[PDB]
């Protein structure tokens, strides 16, 4: 196989698509989501090769940029208003860029999360989306008093874990909160840290609301 970076740099992150193949299975992406695949300052793009059906591989890293709005926050490709943030995450990945993990593989999120978290002393308590349970791990640490983590479970035929914990251990250092997700969407599993930039703490309706945008992005690629 052969790799070609024969694309423009986007204005929308639309204008081309690159097809991606997992051992048979499509996938195709608008590439203004591949902006670790680029050349020369984001100048060059990753593009279909003349004579190659698609990039045959066993991940896709997806980059996205997330942004505050009045209707919550949103995922972006590369685009001219927020090719700034891309071109300082593709310097040394300081800025509000995530990266998405993409494979094709049988799921092995657990059913029994739940009740395994349970089990540990972590608190079952109420959701706002009722198909998510909801968990606080508030567990005694003689000394680290800040020790808190949340996880929020979806099962159904597109399960995901979310986990939102503290990461502050000392009293001169301030919150500090980071986020992960894996999940498995239509026989792919999709796993990332989203919020990288972000330190305080975020709602169910944050966390859940981002991961519900993913599940719509990795859907949008399969049906092509
Ligand atoms: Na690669």
């Amino acid at each position: 196989e052969q790799t070609s970076f024969n694309n423009p740099e986007p204005m929308t992150g639309f204008e081309h698509t690159v097809t991606f193949d997992f051992q048979g299975t499509k996938m195709v992406i608008p590439y203004g989501y591949l902006a670790r695949y680029t050349q020369d300052n984001a100048t060059k793009w990753l593009s279909d090769t003349p004579g190659q059906d698609a990039y045959s591989i066993n991940l896709i890293e997806i980059s996205v940029y997330y942004k505050k709005t009045d209707q919550g926050w949103v995922l972006e490709p590369y685009n001219q208003q927020n090719k700034a943030h891309f071109i300082q995450f593709l310097r040394d990945g300081l800025d509000s860029v995530d990266d998405i993990v993409i494979r094709k593989d049988a799921c092995s999120l657990s059913t029994t999360m739940g009740e395994r978290l349970l089990t540990y002393g972590v608190k079952k308590m109420p959701s706002a989306y009722p198909e998510y349970e909801a968990y606080e791990d508030k567990r005694h640490i003689p000394e680290n008093p800040y020790f808190h983590e949340f996880y929020y479970i979806k099962k159904g035929e597109n399960p995901a874990i979310i986990t939102h914990r503290n990461n502050r251990i000392n009293q001169t250092e301030e919150d500090s909160y980071s986020t992960s997700v894996g999940s498995c969407i239509n026989g792919f599993t999709v796993q990332y840290y989203p919020f990288i930039r972000e330190k305080q703490q975020l709602t169910q309706q944050e966390l859940v609301g981002y991961h519900q945008q993913v599940e719509q992005l990795v859907q949008s690629f399969v049906n092509n």
